């Protein structure tokens, strides 16, 4: 039937009936659960996704059955019948983008879902125009450190025509320069994208925190290279509140977390270039970006600066170092007046969100393994909260790298 | 290419495929519509097919699959179920299935040790006094004065039209939880119910934070009887911190032996309702869950205050700091007292090795990511970065309803 969802800290029980409105399969079956996998392994179709979304939309503005509702359904119906596709009204698009964020099972920032600035960029016809749009998104979202959630939406995909794409996974990323002695200077996650940029004519640096250029691709054209104006890219030097040697490590991170390679699906329409940004949760930088073994991997360095017993695991040097690194990030962002949220405040707001959604929709799709932060899991309330995972539409999806 | 789940390690870039999951006979809670992977609690013909499957597992494991002894044992079991409705396991079959149930347990991070398990056959036990004796023997052997040893004691199987053997307590060692007149709980809140049950059954209760509970043991079709463990059998470790000298003054302690006693051990359709097993602790079980869960001892605020942290703002990471020191204290104290313990780094490293071993041996390993990843320092350990497939294999350990 419907999943009984229990919170083990409070003894409380909800029933998820929102999951019944899932029209898309996930990776699991009764025989085996694949919930920990990061990636996923005619015109009547399109028409029904379209009607469904238009229905959601008119329900959202409390105008179901009305004249504008009926008329909008026929517009969509007439357009698909004749051209095999259709187009969204700006207001529908705004609604759709907001629902997509709201439906995102991995996002711990969804308390904010109704407060999203949506830029319509569907009147874009060149890489160069994409660059102008992207720069404005960055300026707006960054806002001198008082970060604001934004999405910019580029022209949808069209049958038998290449996609608009941003090649970079994030609008802001540090280069990863593969040294021929195996090692990597900079961010190992970005070795491939850095190499692509160089091949398309970028003059490379030799630092650990070199901001990449963007490769933008207008349909069926080679990607073009655009160096972002340094004044648009706000960064925070990292220093520790009590450990005065920490700043000497020469660490920094950018302020704007903007995903640029995910696909946005609304009403059966697909937007292959639709970068979005909010603000960082501190553990994203402090734990994953700086401490992941296959990223900057600074745990041992900091642990030695703290004069810790690296010899054995049981001294918990790793854990001690990690906490200070995360503390340094929160302190540094706070000192620079750049918006940040720690994992405790984050998960506390997420619980409140689960509650809002239970009353609003009868449930909330959430991915436990992603919502629970990378350190201090059970210290946060989400750890103790059962969650149901499923795919609702509108939705953000992964898509292949365009190369 | 391959028609089996693809499994990736994101730290190392390595790919595997799980073919073992194909052997799964029991469905879990998930469907294509929704993932319920994070939920904690999600006929002779029937028996025969389960039994045949197990005897096949057994003969495969001794490499006599297809043999005469194999086909004979099958006929023996089929003929035994024929005249009685049940069958019985040979001793070494019981040992194999006990070890295979542990090896199959998706939630257990200690499975590297699965081959080294002492199996105490107690299928001759006929009273509650006898259960207590066997349990005491288990505690003595498993504890081994601090040099801990994996063990399980198997009591008689469920029998048609006859009451189960049951240990009412969830563990062999558990602290009491006394509900106060002011609504609070003294001791361990996890154990309020079992505590009140012990009292109802005649236990004279203490009033400490760390009172060991008596066992409520139940022989077929009999009321449970109460048994107090002799204190010298129950090894405890006082908790101190290696540098913070005041930590020892908190008066915190924990027992050495983690022994689960309310789980049902299923082998070839046969159900062993009382089959307590024990290993040694992974340090975060004590330091993070037992000592810091809000609904357990909840000492995080206490420790933080002592460390002089700013408990008024989340962004001080005072929870994170205190939690680290509490885990360090758990480790340091067990080490100092020479009681076996494994930290969450060492444990996960060893579990990675287990996965590699099982990949070669069985072509996969069922594993519950939410339960394998530790409750602090998640992405600091390698299993965080390891994708896992979860499914039910048999023989298996299973949750069972509480006897009352
Ligand atoms: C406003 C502050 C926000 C915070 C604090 C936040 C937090 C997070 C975090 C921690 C993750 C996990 C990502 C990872 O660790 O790789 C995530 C993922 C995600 N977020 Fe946000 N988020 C915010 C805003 C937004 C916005 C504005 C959108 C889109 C409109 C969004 C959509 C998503 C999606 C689709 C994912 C999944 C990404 C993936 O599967 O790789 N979030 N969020
Ligand atoms: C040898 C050292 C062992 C270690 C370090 C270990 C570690 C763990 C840990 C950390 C858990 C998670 C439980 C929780 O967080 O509440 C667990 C669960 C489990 N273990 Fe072990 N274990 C060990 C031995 C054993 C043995 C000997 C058996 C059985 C013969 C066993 C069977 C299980 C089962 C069935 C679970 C799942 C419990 C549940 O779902 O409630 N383990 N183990
Ligand atoms: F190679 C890969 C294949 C699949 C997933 C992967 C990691 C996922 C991309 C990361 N998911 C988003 C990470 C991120 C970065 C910056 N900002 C945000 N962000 C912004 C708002 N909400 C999240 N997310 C790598
Ligand atoms: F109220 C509840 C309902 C369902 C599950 C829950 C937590 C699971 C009991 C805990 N799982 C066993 C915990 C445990 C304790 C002591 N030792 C061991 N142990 C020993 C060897 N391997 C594990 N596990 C509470
Ligand atoms: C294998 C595992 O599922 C994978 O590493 C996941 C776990 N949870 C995560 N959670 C967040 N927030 N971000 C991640 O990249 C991941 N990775
Ligand atoms: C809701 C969630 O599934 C629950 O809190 C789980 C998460 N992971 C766990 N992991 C372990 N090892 N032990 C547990 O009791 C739990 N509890
Ligand atoms: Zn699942």
């Amino acid at each position: 039937k419907f999943p009984r969802v229990k919170n083990w800290e409070l003894g409380s029980i909800t029933y998820d009936t929102l999951c019944a409105q899932s029209q898309q399969d996930g990776p699991c079956t009764p025989r085996r659960c694949l919930g920990s996998l990061v990636l996923p392994r005619p015109a009547e179709q399109l028409l029904s996704q379209a009607r469904d979304f238009i229905n959601q939309y008119y329900s959202s503005i409390k105008r179901s059955g009305s004249q504008a509702h009926e008329e909008r359904l026929q517009e969509v119906e007439a357009e698909v019948a004749s051209t095999g596709t259709y187009h969204l009204r700006e207001s529908e698009l705004v609604f759709g983008a907001k629902q997509a964020w709201r439906n995102a099972p991995r996002c711990v920032g969804r308390i904010q879902w109704g407060k999203l600035q949506v830029f319509d960029a569907r009147d874009c016809s060149s890489a160069q125009e994409m660059f102008t749009y992207i720069c404005n998104h960055i300026k707006y979202a960054t806002n001198r450190g008082n970060l604001r959630s934004a999405i910019t939406v580029f022209p949808q995909r069209a049958p038998g025509r290449g996609d608009f794409r941003i090649w970079n996974s994030q609008l802001v990323r540090y280069a990863g320069y593969r040294q021929q002695d195996g090692s990597v200077r900079g961010d190992p996650a970005n070795v491939e994208i850095t190499e692509l940029c160089i091949q398309h004519g970028w003059t490379p640096g030799n630092g650990r925190f070199d901001v990449l250029p963007l490769l933008l691709q207008a349909p069926d054209e080679a990607p073009e290279l655009f160096v972002l104006p340094p004044e648009l890219v706000l960064e925070v030097p990292l220093e520790h509140p009590t450990l005065e040697w920490f700043a000497a490590l020469g660490l920094r991170w950018y302020a704007l977390p903007a995903v640029s390679n995910m696909l946005l699906e609304i009403g059966g329409l697909e937007f292959s270039a639709a970068p979005f940004s909010g603000w960082y949760m501190s553990t994203e930088i402090g734990t994953r970006n700086l401490c992941d073994p296959h990223r900057y991997n600074i745990l041992e360095d900091v642990a030695v600066c703290m004069d810790l017993d690296t010899r054995t695991t049981s001294s918990l040097w790793k854990d001690k170092a990690a906490v200070e690194i995360n503390l340094a990030v929160l302190h540094s962002f706070q000192l620079a007046k750049v918006t940040i949220v720690d994992h405790h405040a984050a998960t506390v707001s997420f619980m409140k969100h689960l509650d809002n959604e239970q009353k609003a929709r009868g449930g909330c799709p959430a991915d436990w393994a992603w919502i629970v932060p990378p350190i201090s899991g059970s210290l946060t309330p989400v750890f103790h909260q059962e969650m149901v995972n499923y795919i609702l539409s509108p939705a953000f999806r992964y898509q292949p790298d365009p190369w």
